């Protein structure tokens, strides 16, 4: 049953892996280090991350355990999948490390970033995987360019699944532009169409090869989205939990809706529609995955017959209060019942 493994230190580390995994070479490194690899069982080019310190803390060993939850149940073409996950350790008492293998992903559309057409197929594949994660009651949460894996065939995957700190979100940032604003300034509990905002600034972007919101703080960017969208009515302040969000929002003069056809000039007037159905800044009535597959803009690609929705998800564990242990018990059980995809 268990594979032979060989050792190797590679850049500081000790690698410890089974023989199918071949030619390691470092390209990447708080949350782990990896290597790119050959498979020789499957015949892919694979990357391998081993974790690092996966159950130092209740907080890390409860993260390591979502991430490896969440990986091995998304089975989907537009999605990150999971090739394999092993340790070396022959028993509980000696459980220590962790190695997680996908595919190896070349460019993400940060480097592609197009015709019309290929604006069409690169959104219709993200909100592809979107209605299979979101039927799942999963939100990905970090939607950005960086996040997108395209391939030379303009093939795309989702990847980098929200498992962000203070720091990481300030000033003049991508890892804030594309963000919804009720979550920026955390105005109220959040849903899964905080990630349909996300696709409307990356779309936005691809059709004028221009960032869409690129605010040097979260004061600026909010002026900037608020610009292009209206100021909020009374019926979305009644939504704002927070009394002194309430407060600075009503301290901004009024301003209306921007005309989206002179703002994406030149657009595919299709494409103008389905962007001024993303960007509401009201959560509650902008348009879902599953119903902006059906939009025309889509009409070259949509297949109702080929659009999968997931299997349940049981996320029961996020309210569970455990000990190091326990998470590092529940994450060695995952590890041995791991079935390889056909
Ligand atoms: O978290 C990361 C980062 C990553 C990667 C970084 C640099 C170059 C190429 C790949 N691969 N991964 C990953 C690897 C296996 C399983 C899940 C995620
Ligand atoms: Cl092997
Ligand atoms: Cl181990
Ligand atoms: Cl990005
Ligand atoms: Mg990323």
């Amino acid at each position: 049953e268990r594979p032979t493994f060989y050792r190797q230190e590679l850049n500081k580390t000790i690698w410890e892996v089974p023989e199918r995994y071949q030619n390691l070479s470092p390209v990447g490194s708080a949350y782990g280090s990896v290597c790119a690899a050959f498979d020789t069982k499957t015949g892919h080019r694979v990357a391998v991350k081993k974790l690092s310190r996966p159950f130092q803390s209740i907080i890390h060993a409860k993260r390591t355990y979502r991430e490896l939850r969440l990986l091995k149940h998304m089975k989907h073409e537009n999605v990150i999948g999971l090739l394999d996950v092993f340790t070396p350790a022959r028993s509980l008492e000696e459980f220590n490390d962790v190695y997680l293998v996908t595919h190896l992903m070349g460019a993400d559309l940060n480097n592609i970033v197009l015709t019309d057409d290929h604006v069409q197929f690169l959104i219709y594949q993200i909100l592809r995987g979107l209605k299979y994660i979101h039927s799942a009651d999963i939100i990905h949460r970090d939607l950005k360019p960086s996040n997108l894996a395209v391939n030379e065939d303009c093939e795309l995957k989702i990847l980098d699944f929200g498992l962000h700190t203070d720091d990481e979100m300030t000033g003049y940032v991508a890892t804030r532009w594309y963000r919804a604003p009720e979550i920026m300034l955390n105005w109220m509990h959040y849903n899964q169409t905080v990630d349909i905002w996300s696709v409307g600034c990356i779309m936005a972007e691809l059709l004028t090869g221009r960032t869409l919101f690129p605010g040097t703080d979260h004061i600026d960017q909010l002026k900037l989205i608020l610009r292009l969208v209206g100021t909020p009515g009374a019926e979305l302040l009644k939504k704002i939990s927070s009394e002194s969000a309430r407060n600075y929002i009503q301290s901004l003069a009024q301003m209306p809706k921007m005309n989206f056809a002179n703002v994406f000039i030149g657009a595919n007037p299709l494409a103008v529609d389905l962007l001024e159905k993303m960007l509401v800044l009201d959560s509650d009535k902008r348009i879902t995955a599953a119903q902006a597959l059906a939009h025309a803009y889509f009409a070259q690609y949509h297949d109702p017959d080929d659009e999968p929705v997931a299997d349940p998800y049981d996320q029961s564990f996020e309210s569970r209060d455990l000990l190091i242990d326990e998470w590092k018990s529940l994450t060695y059980d995952e590890v041995i019942s791991f079935v390889p995809p056909p």
